[PDB]
C-alpha cells in the first residue's frame, strides 16, 4: 500500500529561534513510523534544520531552478540541494504559479531537472475558485499534470508525490469538505491510470494541500485516495505531530 506522507511547507516563515523551537518539539515527539515526513524550511534555514532535526524526518527546499549553475542571480539548483543533503523539493506551488507566474511548462521543466539530479519532488497542482465554478477542476489538474507527463518518463514518477491544492479554498473564504477533496484525489488517480499507467496510478501518493490542522486531519486521512498532506500554517506548530499521526 502507498506510504502515508506528511509534508510541512513552512513558506516564508521562521527565525533561528522559532525554528529551533519547532525542531526541538519534533525531536521530542513520538511519531508513527508508518508516516513519511518531510519539512520545507526557507532556503537560508536549510542548514540549521538539516543539522538539528531528527534524521527520520527529511528536508525539502520550497523551490529550485532548471539548470546546474550559471548566471541566474537569486536561484538555487538541484545540484546545490543534493550537495547540502536536501533530498526533496516542492515545485509548482500555487503561490509560485500565481504570484510569480510560473507556467505549467516551467514547473514541468523543474520537475524533470530535479528528478534527473536525484531529488524527490512534491509536484503541486490545483484549480482556482473561478475554475471550479466553471466545472473545470479536472480540466485544470489534467493540464497541469499533462505538462509534467510530457517531460518525465513513466519510471520518473516513482519519486514524485502529487500535492492537490484546492486553490479555490485557500485564502478565498471557501472551505472544502473531506468528501470534496476525495472526489478530486480519485479523479487525479484516474487521470494517472489513463495517461501514465495503472502502476503509476496505484503507486503515486496524492497528498491534500488544503487547510489541514489537528482538528480535521483524521477525517481527511480516512479518505481512500488521500495519501497524506502538504500542510501549511499548522506545520509551524506542535499540532504538526498530530497530523503526522492522523491515522493513529
Amino acid at each position: 500500500a502507498r506510504k502515508f506522507f506528511v509534508g510541512g511547507n513552512w513558506k516564508m516563515n521562521g527565525s533561528k529561534a522559532s525554528i529551533k523551537s519547532l525542531v526541538e518539539t519534533l525531536n521530542a515527539s513520538k511519531l508513527d513510523n508508518k508516516t513519511e515526513v518531510v519539512v520545507a524550511p526557507p532556503a537560508i534555514y536549510l542548514p540549521q534544520v538539516r543539522q538539528a532535526l531528527r534524521k527520520d524526518i527529511q528536508v525539502a527546499a520550497q523551490n529550485c531552478y532548471t539548470k546546474a549553475s550559471g548566471a541566474f542571480t537569486g536561484e538555487i539548483s538541484p545540484e546545490m540541494l543534493k550537495d547540502l543533503g536536501i533530498p526533496w523539493v516542492i515545485l509548482g506551488h500555487s503561490e509560485r504559479r500565481h504570484i510569480f507566474g510560473e507556467s505549467d511548462e516551467f514547473v514541468a521543466e523543474k520537475v524533470k531537472y530535479a528528478l534527473d539530479q536525484g531529488l524527490k519532488v512534491i509536484a503541486c497542482i490545483g484549480e482556482t475558485l473561478e475554475e471550479r465554478e466553471a466545472g473545470k477542476t479536472m480540466e485544470v489538474c489534467a493540464r497541469q499534470l499533462k505538462a509534467i507527463a510530457k517531460k518525465i518518463s513513466e519510471s520518473d514518477w516513482s519519486n514524485v508525490v502529487i500535492a492537490y491544492e484546492p486553490v479555490w479554498a485557500i485564502g478565498t473564504g471557501k472551505v472544502a469538505t473531506p468528501e470534496q477533496a476525495q472526489e478530486v484525489h480519485a479523479a487525479i488517480r484516474k487521470w494517472l491510470a489513463e495517461n501514465v499507467s495503472a502502476e503509476v496510478a496505484e503507486s503515486t501518493r496524492i497528498i491534500y494541500g488544503g487547510s489541514v490542522n489537528g482538528g480535521n486531519c483524521a477525517e481527511l486521512a480516512k479518505q481512500p485516495d488521500i495519501d497524506g498532506f502538504l500542510v501549511g500554517g499548522a506545520s509551524l506548530k506542535p499540532e504538526f505531530v498530530d497530523i503526522i499521526n492522523a491515522r493513529k
